[PDB]
């Protein structure tokens, strides 16, 4: 038996019938009482001892949607004076069967701790107070629901951009009052109330409206929507940051607005899609569409062939009047060079010209007249070194219509193709350019299309043997062809039509006999060597979902024995340079294989008497393979001394599979820049830079206290400013010497290098800019950061960001950043790097913007040192449908093996879920090479931050029950009733519906967790909570790739999905459970995943430490970049050491 009106099952032991007061009169009568009377027509009244019930007398909830489902609900209790705050049944009239509830509503989501619950009837609006003793339970749950909703709304008003793991933490950590009979809230509760909470939050945006972003569209909100299948649109309840910029930086962002700035996939089936109309108002917009759009704005598009070279390209001839030479010829060559030519008016060498092309792609071609001459066919010729227009560079629209750029484009042309003489000025930097922080065609930098490098022009020089032919574009190409040229330097004595040599060259590297060489895994070979059963589906109902590229080998190493080659007609054929090498085994290449690749050094080799022949083309680079037993310093000291340094102590007998000693033929300052790390964090970026020996941080700016604190502990000589960089900048700009706290503010000339990670939050999307999006970026921390650069003018600049920075806002964010630096007159470039390729067991791509002052050199992006899964390695950038790449050649292979989770944390003592002891002994030695380095050669007794979050009894239980086999997640959980330690009991998942797309289990059992599996609309109450297999995961599984690896354990041979900031198992941060322990990863494990030395200190609570680390730039990546700035400095030091 179950009610025809409300639906309640009569056998329900928690059912209750309506119990009435005496003086209870019908609604119109009780509303005519004199005990009764904001800008509306009601009348509004208070209401106490209330009870809500169906037409038959069953006490009913109001949240459940029965009002919506047309079910007439009647209420009863004491009504009071609008002003009467007493919830004691005393100053009012009792009403009975009070009008069917037209609708119910809420008010109290701002500067108001109280949340009011009102009902609307055919006659009056009532404000509820206390329920009746019989209704109390029913109102109880409803109340709890309302509270989570409040916490969720309030938090989001204060923190939009909040991620799912934060929401969870906000909820988790909020202490509810006594008035709410819940000890504390959990992810389980939020997920359980996920529909009420979301539908409440939607309503807050519909109600309190601004031109601002709907709170239901925040990352955490959409995350909760996708995780717990939620129906959007079921709504009901109603009732000027400015960047501290310099004139120059302001001007750029101010003009882009006053130029390039101009201004429907509705769902149909939703409750918002079924409601008219607006000019009654200005909003009726679909929430399901709103999400799809909000989600698509988050994703980019990463193949595409090389961009076409400019000016190749058709130009059209002009004049037939009088072109005659002027003066005596400069020189002779079949060609006769001149200095002046008169095409009606005077035209000298080194003047600029305009060339009218074919009326199609219509920009006017611009060129520097390099040379003037007459060819053997008496035709008047010229050499046109082309200029690139601002719009034709990466910059595009962002550039000055008058700014031109020098390119590696030149061609010979007849004097007919010339249109006119054009005034082209070189906007050279001032004598004092560093102090400068706050018409016709001009130029400033040299642009390399292939690598988006804006650089300071050479200058020069024109020798008297080429003062007539002087083409920089021709010189560059010549130098390039020379380096790319395989050439013999010294030869011994020739043999059977092949010359034996002692030294060869290519790419700028000189290869001698005995020097070691890198080659692809295909280059040679070593002496090689040579079905699932039935799962219990009753126990593992979700395993069916389980169903349904990897890193290459590092370079093959060889030592040079012979440089024999080939011969062409008379002399040596460079196309035929061959090498005879002694093959070097890596421990992995031995019979040992993967066990060799464990505790061994990343750079240890095994000598072999084996030999191979390979072309000098196949050679990737040169390295240093030395015998350690004949060594000057320790193996560590030699290894840590410089690049491409390997060693061998024994020799591998490939045949006997044994280790003999090797044969006897196998035997033998840096100016640290004064740095300012803006958005310093705990100092991971500064760390890699200090590791590089190229810097010293003297001023670090951190807004968040726990981070700045952690910085100081690692950098004691740094003036850590715990402010908003915007106030800090305004003070120097105001002329201050010191801040409130009496700390010396950095002054112009004090900062040699600027570096930082400006967080992009108010505009971090992909779609076209807009009035909203632009205003947010106009004042962004990117613009505050570029102002710092403009004011201070450091020798070197770095802006590290999220890889998508490069793609953000139809790549406009990157185009404007590059524009800024060019306006100032800085050499600059962008580029993407995968941290994993730099010695970290994590897959994280970062956008890196390098900038360098005119005078210094522009650094290159570091060559990858570690072999990584190709998928994780897409570094290319498509800007305005042109593919931009970095100088990185190693695409592809690398010199060292991959760093794995195993190498990252295999040595750490066992810790249980909820570990709290900050300082503990290691209780053992380091095992991996990686461990040895972060633990250090110097003995450390204490292990720090091996602290791990305390997960709930339920989550804790779930983790115990996640198998240890690689790549194991939720889908492996058993459907078993776990005793949650405490009174609470995690029960089985009830499988009551049919999955029409997944079928039946092997046992003929159902797979459906909710009515929507059938194709119908989700029936609530079919929702389950506190289940071992989270109910929400089968609920949405199908539409979200079976919830990938949520509750997944890290693979020992795997990596970290990303930079983990708050480890949650159903989180957007990847696999977070430890490979073997029934817990989530500890702070130190994360710190290790970042390649931080075990000495590295962290401040605040567990979560602050977690944030500090997952915010950091991994020191290995920072050092890699720092090392590129290293060469850039030494090179510029020897260059500024002449006569
Ligand atoms: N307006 C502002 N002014 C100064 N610092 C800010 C800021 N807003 C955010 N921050 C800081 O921005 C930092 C970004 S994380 C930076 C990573 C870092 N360079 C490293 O390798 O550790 C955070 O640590 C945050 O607290
Ligand atoms: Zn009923
Ligand atoms: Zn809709
Ligand atoms: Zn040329
Ligand atoms: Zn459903």
């Amino acid at each position: 038996p179950k009610c025809p009106e409300c639906g309640q099952h009569l056998d329900d032991p928690n059912l209750k019938y309506q119990q009435h007061p005496e003086d209870a009169v019908d609604e119109p009568q009780m509303l005519t009482s004199e005990k009764l009377s904001t800008y509306e027509d009601s009348p509004m009244h208070r209401f106490t001892s209330f009870s809500v019930y169906c037409s038959r007398g069953h006490l009913c909830p109001v949240d459940t949607g029965l009002i919506e489902k047309n079910v007439e609900l009647y209420f009863s209790g004491c009504a009071k004076a609008i002003h009467d705050e007493n919830p004691s049944m005393e100053g009012g009239i009792n009403g009975k069967n009070l009008g069917p509830i037209n609708q119910w509503w809420l008010s109290g989501f701002d500067g108001g701790e109280k949340v009011l619950i009102g009902f609307s009837t055919a006659f009056a609006e009532y404000i509820l107070m206390e329920p009746s003793k019989e209704y109390e339970p029913i109102f109880g749950l409803m109340q709890e629901k309302i509270y989570i909703s409040k916490i969720v709304v309030e938090f989001l008003q204060n923190n939009p951009d909040a991620v799912y793991e934060d929401l969870i933490n906000k909820i988790e950590t909020t202490v509810p009052p006594s008035t709410i009979n819940v000890n504390r809230f959990t992810e389980d509760s939020l997920l359980r109330h996920a529909q009420f909470v979301v539908s409440q939050v939607e309503s807050y945006d519909e109600a309190k409206d601004d031109d601002e972003t709907p709170i239901f569209l925040s990352p955490c909100m959409r995350a909760l929507i996708h995780l717990a299948g939620v129906s959007l649109g079921q709504r009901r309840a109603t009732r000027p940051t400015k960047a501290t910029t310099t004139k120059l930086v302001y001007q750029i962002f101010d003009t882009f607005f006053s130029e390039q700035i101009e201004k429907r996939r509705r769902c149909g089936v939703c409750e918002v899609c079924q409601q008219p109309e607006c000019g009654a108002c200005l909003k009726r917009r679909c929430p399901n569409l709103a999400v799809k759009e909000a989600d698509d704005d988050e994703e980019a598009d990463d193949e595409m062939p090389s961009p076409k070279k400019l000016h190749q390209g058709k130009k059209k001839k002009q004049n037939k009047d009088r072109i005659s030479w002027l003066g005596q010829p400069m020189k002779i060559e079949r060609t006769y060079y001149q200095k002046v030519s008169i095409d009606e008016e005077m035209l000298e060498v080194g003047d600029c010209v305009s060339v009218i092309p074919d009326d199609s792609s219509k920009p006017l071609y611009l060129a520097r007249v390099t040379a003037l001459w007459e060819d053997k066919n008496g035709q008047m010729m010229f050499h046109a070194h082309w200029f690139c227009a601002g719009t034709d560079t990466v910059l595009g629209a962002t550039s000055d219509p008058l700014e031109l750029f020098l390119v590696g484009e030149c061609e010979n042309m007849q004097l007919s193709y010339i249109h006119s003489k054009v005034k082209v000025i070189y906007k050279a930097p001032s004598e004092n350019w560093a102090m400068e922080g706050g018409k016709t065609y001009f130029f400033q930098l040299w642009y390399n299309q292939e690598y988006a490098r804006f650089e300071s022009p050479p200058k020069t020089q024109p020798t008297e043997d080429n003062k007539h032919k002087f083409c920089l574009s021709c010189i560059r190409l010549a130098e390039l062809r020379q380096k790319e040229m395989p050439k013999v330097l010294e030869q011994i004595e020739e043999v059977d039509g092949r010359v034996y040599c002692s030294s060869i060259t290519k790419n700028g590297v000189v290869y001698r006999l005995g020097d070691s060489v890198y080659l692809p895994p295909e280059a040679f070979t070593f002496n090689i060597k040579v079905k699932k059963d039935p799962v219990n589906e009753t126990l593992y109902p979700e395993h069916y979902r389980k169903y349904s590229l990897d890193a290459p080998e590092p370079y093959r190493i060889g030592r040079i024995k012979e440089i024999h080659c080939g011969k062409k007609k008379g002399k040596v054929n460079e196309a035929d340079i061959k090498l005879r090498l002694y093959k070097f085994y890596r421990p992995e290449n031995t019979h040992r294989s993967y066990n060799g690749s464990y505790h061994t050094d990343i750079n240890m080799l095994y000598w072999s008497d084996e030999e191979a022949v390979v072309n000098f083309s196949d050679v990737q680079g040169r390295c240093t393979v030395e015998y350690g037993e004949d060594l000057l310093e320790s193996i560590q000291d030699y290894s840590q001394g410089g690049p491409d340094r390997f060693y061998f102590l024994e020799a591998y007998n490939s045949k006997t599979k044994n280790f003999e000693d090797p044969p006897n033929h196998a035997r033998s300052k840096l100016p640290k820049l004064r740095t300012l790390d803006v958005f310093s964090g705990c100092g991971g970026l500064s760390e890699g830079f200090h590791q590089a020996g190229i810097s010293e941080t003297l001023w670090a700016i951190e807004m968040w206290d726990p981070a700045a604190q952690a910085f100081r502990l690692n950098n004691p000589g740094t003036t850590v400013f715990t402010e908003d960089c915007n106030v800090l900048l305004k003070l120097v700009m105001a002329g201050e010497v010191t801040n409130s706290l009496g700390q010396r503010l950095p002054q112009k000339g004090d900062v040699e290098m600027l570096c930082g990670g400006p967080p992009c939050q108010g505009f971090s999307g992909m779609n076209r800019f807009n009035s909203r999006t632009y205003s947010k970026f106009k004042n962004s921390l990117v613009v505050s950061f570029l102002s710092y650069c403009d004011y201070y003018r450091p020798r070197f600049f770095l802006l590290e960001n999220v890889r998508n920075f490069v793609s953000y806002r139809r790549s406009m964010v990157l185009k404007l950043t590059l524009r800024c630096l060019v306006r100032m007159g800085y050499q600059c470039t962008f580029g993407v790097l995968q941290a994993g390729q730099y010695g970290v067991a994590q897959t994280r791509r970062r956008a890196i913007i390098l900038a360098a002052a005119p005078g210094e050199k522009l650094p290159l992006f570091p060559e990858p040192l570690h072999v990584f899964a190709p998928r994780a390695c897409q570094l290319s950038v498509v800007v305005d449908d042109k593919k931009f790449v970095s100088n990185i050649t190693r695409l592809s292979s690398g010199p060292f093996r991959t760093i794995t989770v195993r190498d990252t944390m295999s040595d750490l003592p066992e810790i249980q879920n909820g570990a709290s002891n900050s300082e503990i002994p290691y209780n053992g030695e380091p095992l991996s090479w990686f461990q040895r380095q972060l633990r250090g050669s110097h003995y450390q007794p204490i292990l720090r931050d091996h602290i791990c979050k305390d997960m709930s009894p339920l989550v804790a239980a779930r983790m115990r029950h996640i198998p240890l086999f690689p790549g194991s997640d939720w889908r492996d959980l058993p459907n078993i009733q776990v005793r949650l330690g405490d009174g609470v009991i995690a029960h089985k998942l009830q499988y009551t519906f049919h999955d029409v797309k997944n079928g039946y289990s092997s046992t003929g059992a159902l797979r459906g967790v909710c009515s929507c599996a059938e194709g119908k609309a989700c029936d609530p109450e079919s929702r389950q909570f506190s289940t071992l297999i989270p109910w929400c995961l089968p609920h949405t599984g199908n539409r979200h790739n079976h919830w990938a690896g949520l509750y997944g354990r890290l693979e020992w041979d795997g990596f970290f999905s990303t930079t983990v900031t708050n480890p949650e198992p159903m989180g957007k941060q990847g696999r977070v459970l430890h490979p073997e322990q029934h817990r989530v990863v500890s702070v130190r494990e994360c710190a290790r995943s970042q390649g931080f030395p075990d000495s590295y200190r962290f401040f605040g609570n567990i979560l602050d430490r977690h944030r500090q680390v997952g915010n950091a730039v991994p020191p290995p990546l920072a050092k890699a970049i720092g090392l590129e700035i290293k060469l850039c400095l030494l090179s510029s030091a020897r260059e500024s050491a002449s006569a």
